[PDB]
């Protein structure tokens, strides 16, 4: 019966930064479900140590209003680690903190709720209402709203040809999940080269020598390249580049992305560096048993015995090669994939001339503004529509739409570096 | 008129500033604060371009006691539109400038903050317990009665007696900028005092040192150019833990410890150490720099000659005296607490130790009514921190927290890994 | 009548550190020419401050052998600098104190002649000897030899539209010829987003206040991208790599060095974020008149009043715009230029399908394999054919193959990384 | 038998094989070195996986001596193919345990440089003017005469008498790989001394503490756990210039300015007190780490209980002695010079100051015929650099020099961009 007027479906970082940013406003009735126990951000990917990639001002709130009481700095105020991180003296949160931060907010909200299922989505024309039905514990509910919020995040890549081998190939997100027993094999063998894979082969490495596995890395990118952090590459990170990226062609949109890998994957350089220093180190006495090597794809993967045959093409010789391996973790990416509880709203959404979400500049995805996109379409907004950076910039905007007013208002030009001239610079 | 205030403020540098930032939220408190300079101003003098705080951003005036305060300056940062831009930066330490243009942003939202306004004098009516002070403003003089001081008068640069009386030839590092152009035309400078004054000096003539025809001379008696040490296990020292450890120790303790802690709080940032030297073997590529660096070096008499100053210096190395001509003389000696004149009436009301200082409670009280509070005074008593920028709000808190009679800020005990003194129950 | 084994044309670094490593191997007579006055290495585009962008074992002889007396570290050590470069711990040389290492090394070679531009060279298919004629200022040399070894180097790229305004338009290469002429512009604009823009943009925006010219800095680049340095990426510098790459199809080596200009082109990271803390620091209280723009080519130059008027085609937008500027600085890179002296052997040198001179693998342009290339080929032996770094290997490989013998043995894998699976596991 | 040498080495750490090495090219120099121990070790049980040396890789046996010596670093990396990847690792510090491989490496070539050899005695003939030196080998006891003695017998771990006969529950730092295993099945260790030494093995355990049931404790009676002051300015004390200073200082005001300077040289390296900070801060994310770390604090007793130690503790702030129980202990409480038994036949020759230690001339020789040589002996005489490994070749120059007679291997005179004293001229 009670009208919301937001649903936000999925609970990351996004939408965990949306409930924040609208919980002061009274005017707003939101609520939010996902389908985990508890928040939980990538913990099975977690290594102790490791970092987010970018400083902690990419918190849930700072970037849209400093001064909300879910700002990173007042958590740390309020768990007596405030002066401790400034001694530490690092712009990069350690992951673990991240995870005890959002989960400490998310569990100041009341209508933040977790084991909550989205699995159906209609809407009411005559109402201007869509009903969400939920998936909880204790059965099915359902709630009604106004505005749709879509938050479900992005899930490993498994390509099709690796799936139906359980017990011995799996995600690198679930690497903690099965390091104990990784740490037992002969072999173990890592796919893909970005941060993720980076990570795992850091740790098994700094293992490698009580154990007897043999540790091999492969990419098929053509070196295991950084991910430039340079600071004028750093001015895409912004609503101008933003804006200016999708104000292009659609086709024009498709080739940029596809050039900029090294804008927001590859590895973190200090990352590699610390990777190269380890092999330094272990190498001084005896070779490492460990193999790396770029320009390789994995395209096949074939039981033998108790091992894998995993079959990779090496461009640059464009021949094929096989390796055996006990395990294989696939380290090769994320992707969206479309929830289920939109089937049947479908054609509501706009799609473009590829079948893919169509995203208005403000995020919505309907004729009607009434459902946002959170975490959709690199294509349409550019690399950092996943970036934890631009999460305020994008959850202001939607909180400006849905009110109809410049709640927080957002920048328009924080770049130095213009991405177009002025429309009065162009020459006929 | 017969308006009696909770708190009158002496003296607006950042601890002031600060307590005005977090008091104005307290609506029970009716507070205000005279300065005696025209504007804010931070030792902009001393101020090259390029030059930073010391200490990272979170020394700000009110995020280590609330970080959603209104005056944080993450909030100045957006409501700038350099907050992207800071972070894309990405140094813990705000140019000295920014830091200048952040206090003042500050101080002229606070309508209570009244600059040229000099504190003439306090009297105290033992009958109404109450203070009048009297304050010279350009139109005249004033009167406004409080319950509670806070002196707030900073420090201000050692010119030693022999020293003076040589406007032409003798200025302070404070106001290096405004003779730095005359500076420029001379055929030999001397920069005494081998801290982070002397250091930019040092740096900022050296870096010009080729377009100009100086000799350029600088000389500590410190027994080296020593760095400051901020080594994250000394870091632990700037803290309640510590603060609290120090003022339980005995007073002569006390002089001993602060007599040993030069480098915590002193010396040359180590990275501008490095900077320094980097410059010299740069400089020094083709040919010699006509530069002199001598440590373990004491001025001890200034001679007026023709046309320069000749300089006695004390070598405590060889135990030898020795002579240097120089046109300029630039003091960089440091800086020291100088009790206000306003306060003489009042001094019978105030605490005093055993060598004639101004005696602190814990609270930072230096009265038995506790009506009187001192920042930036006591180094003899809470340690080398009470200059600290990054313990400002933790002092300020604890007067505020005094003067309401409970914790509106409440504060931490303990913050360090390390502990200062075994437990009660292990002592033998 | 004396019959030299070996002639060098061009005394850059590449072929100035094969006399030095021939000039312990009495069996070997060489002789070597270079047209300018002296050794100058870049001393046009060479700032104060500026370095190498690879650490300084990447000097003349000791990748081959650190016992020769033209290493890097013997020059600071009979220079009375040895001390001071390690104190100042960084690997980088200046480029200026490169350039006096060079120098200092060619001196000490009386068999190195500058003044000496090698103008033509004949070939007895009789006698199999070269006959090389030197234009020098007291008239012409000619020599005798076995072999040849080309160390010609690069050049600056000029494009046909911008030849033809000496006054207006000049290379990077010639900057600091013409810094002061530009402090005194209105505008100045430099073309090309690698390390020698950067500098450039950098030394300009260090005095933008001093002066009254508007910087603008334009590259067709998606991004002003760093220099990936990743120390995994480093191992593509290496026997192991060059070997891999030399092995290659000649398309797929096209590919390849096609896809990286990360590799040694860009901008050194930690100098992109120099710039933008310049940047940062500069617009603190107005905006600077600065302009930078990616994705933007330079495609014509007209002459106006008393400027010139710059189109450029913008990539991401599609569309070209004009922008005026005083003055025009070229930094589009280098590239190689057959000297004219090779017109008569032409027919002597191998050629591939695109018409480019052929190398084999040790380095050799010819079936004979008596005349070496120093610094040709990107296209047949990768990206490091000019790096510094790589030296040393190519001169003991040329070394070695004149005198048939392992005179400098050269390593035949240093990286952890393998770029070809070994044979036994291709699959057919 | 009746071979008269020139120099007999006693002992052969990285000084008297430096020595050695820069010796060996010198055909008129008879030399023999021996050192006990079964071969080159250099505090291998002092020695974690990853630990470095402090200062950079020039200071090796010979290259401030002579970069072109065979023995340099840089040529053992070359010839054991780690050239290449040295640099790319990019760092100036030596592993501990490749600079240990180097060290072999080095006396392996020496066939003058004999192990297991305990120079048992020393004779003095004066009609012959020859040193005897008796040898215990395992074959049986060798004599050698000699014209030279160098003295390099290093310096031996600190045990106070209190600490003394204790062997299953208290080891020196220097055998902590040694223990280690048995450590980490302890449920309480303490490590007392806050020196470099004490920070690596606190480290080290505090990177497994999670995996074992000790509790950590680590205390120093410094008045912080201070970091090591390497700033350029102050490393310019590492010279010619400042040992020559040093050495002509009355013998109180040197006792005095070494007692100033426990900064300078000892301490724990900064990066490595941020390690140990970053440790703790992640280490403590979701419960407290079972680590105490305690400065001001003299270990003072040591008292036998059942399963354990009971250790009192100094605390010097508060003046009280407390106890903490301890399973094992570990001394971390430096270094000593200890004068070698075989000296004693030969005591009335060398001279002794007024204080009764070693006297020294400048050239490092202990006696009126300068036929004694120190190595690492008189930190009190040449100051703080007598054990740094940097300043090494500087001492084997000037032994060399002066026993030949001659300037072999010529001293620099300054290096310094600082005086340590005025010139002769200006002293008054
Ligand atoms: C290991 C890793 C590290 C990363 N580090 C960084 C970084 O340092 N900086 C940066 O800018 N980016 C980083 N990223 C990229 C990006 O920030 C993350 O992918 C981020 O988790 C995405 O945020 P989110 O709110 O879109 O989705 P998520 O964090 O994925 O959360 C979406 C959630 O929605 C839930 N959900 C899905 N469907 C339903 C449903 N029908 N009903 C209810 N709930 C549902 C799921 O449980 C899912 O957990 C990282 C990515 C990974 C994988
Ligand atoms: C150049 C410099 C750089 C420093 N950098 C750092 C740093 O990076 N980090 C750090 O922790 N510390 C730093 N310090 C130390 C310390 O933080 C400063 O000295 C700081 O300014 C002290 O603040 P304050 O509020 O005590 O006094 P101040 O900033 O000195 O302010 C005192 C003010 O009181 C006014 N005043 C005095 N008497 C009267 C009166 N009778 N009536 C009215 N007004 C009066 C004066 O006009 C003055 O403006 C620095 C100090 C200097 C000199
Ligand atoms: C500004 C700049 C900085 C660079 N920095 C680096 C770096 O830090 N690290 C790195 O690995 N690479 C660097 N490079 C790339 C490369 O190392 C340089 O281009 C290097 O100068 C090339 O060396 P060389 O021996 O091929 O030719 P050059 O240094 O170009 O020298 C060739 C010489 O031959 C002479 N010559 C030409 N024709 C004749 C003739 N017919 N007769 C007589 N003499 C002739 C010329 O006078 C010329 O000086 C840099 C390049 C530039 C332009
Ligand atoms: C763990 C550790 C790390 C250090 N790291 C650094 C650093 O990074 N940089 C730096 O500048 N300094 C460093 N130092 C200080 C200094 O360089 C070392 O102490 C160094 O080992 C001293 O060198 P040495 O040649 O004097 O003596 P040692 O290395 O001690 O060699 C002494 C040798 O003499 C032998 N010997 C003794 N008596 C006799 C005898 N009667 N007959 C035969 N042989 C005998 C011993 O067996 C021993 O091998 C370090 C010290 C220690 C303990
Ligand atoms: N030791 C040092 O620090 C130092 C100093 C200077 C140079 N170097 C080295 O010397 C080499 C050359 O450096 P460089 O900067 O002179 O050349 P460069 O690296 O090739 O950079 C030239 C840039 O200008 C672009 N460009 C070419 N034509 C253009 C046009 N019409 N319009 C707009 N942009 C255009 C190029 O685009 P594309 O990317 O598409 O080619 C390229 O990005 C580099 O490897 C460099 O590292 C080193
Ligand atoms: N290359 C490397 O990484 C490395 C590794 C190890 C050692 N080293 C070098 O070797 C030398 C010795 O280093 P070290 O760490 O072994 O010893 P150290 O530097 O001399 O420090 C030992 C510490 O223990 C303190 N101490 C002494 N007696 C004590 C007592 N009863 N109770 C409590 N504390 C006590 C000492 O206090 P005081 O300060 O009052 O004397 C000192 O701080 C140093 O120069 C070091 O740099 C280098």
């Amino acid at each position: 019966q009670h009208i919301y007027d937001i649903v936000g479906i999925g609970v990351g970082p996004f939408n965990l930064g949306l409930a924040c940013l609208t919980q002061p406003l009274n005017e707003l009735s939101t609520i939010f479900f996902d389908s985990k126990d508890e928040f939980d951000w990538h913990s099975g990917i977690m290594p102790e140590g490791s970092t987010l990639q970018i400083p902690f001002i990419a918190d849930l709130v700072s970037f849209a209003d400093p001064k909300n009481n879910y700002s990173f700095l007042n958590y740390l105020k309020l768990h007596n680690r405030l002066y401790q991180f400034f001694i530490r003296e690092s712009f990069f949160i350690l992951r673990a903190e991240y995870n005890l931060y959002c989960k400490w907010a998310a569990e100041q909200l009341e209508n933040v709720h977790f084991k909550s299922f989205v699995e159906r989505i209609d809407y009411d024309e005559s109402r201007q209402l869509y009903t969400v039905r939920v998936k909880q514990p204790q059965g099915e509910m359902k709630v009604v709203t106004k505005n749709l919020v879509l938050g479900t995040g992005t899930t490993p890549i498994t390509p099709k040809f690796c799936q139906g081998y359980p017990e011995q190939i799996q995600s690198s997100a679930d690497y903690l999940r099965h390091k104990k027993d990784y740490l037992t094999k002969k072999s173990i063998t890592i796919v893909g080269g970005g941060q993720s894979g980076a990570e795992i082969y850091y740790d098994l490495l700094s293992e490698i020598d009580q154990h007897g596995y043999q540790l091999n890395w492969l990419t098929k990118a053509p070196h295991f390249f950084s991910m430039d952090l340079g600071k004028l590459t750093l001015e895409y990170t912004s609503p101008d580049y933003t804006s200016h990226f999708y104000s292009l062609d659609e086709d024009k949109r498709d080739q940029v992305i596809g050039s900029q890998n090294a804008l927001y994957k590859g590895i973190e350089l200090s990352f590699v560096n610390r990777i190269y220093d380890l092999l330094y180190q272990k190498s001084l006495h005896q070779p490492i048993p460990t193999r790396m090597m770029p320009n390789c794809a994995l395209d096949a993967v074939e039981q033998q015995s108790n091992h894998l045959n995993l079959t990779f093409k090496n461009s640059d010789i464009n021949k094929r090669f096989k390796l055996e391996s006990e395990v294989l973790i696939l380290a090769l990416g994320y992707e969206y994939k479309i929830p289920e509880c939109l089937t049947p709203i479908r054609t509501l959404i706009n799609w473009d001339s590829k079948g893919r979400i169509a995203l208005n500049w403000n995020y919505s995805i309907n004729d009607d503004n009434t459902i946002f996109a959170q975490n959709i379409g690199i294509y349409s907004h550019g690399f950092t529509v996943p970036d934890l950076g631009m999460g305020c910039y994008r959850n202001a905007i939607i909180i400006n739409t849905i009110l109809g007013r410049e709640v927080y208002p957002v920048e328009k030009r924080i770049a130095y570096q213009e991405f177009a001239p002025t429309t009065e610079e162009i020459v006929t």
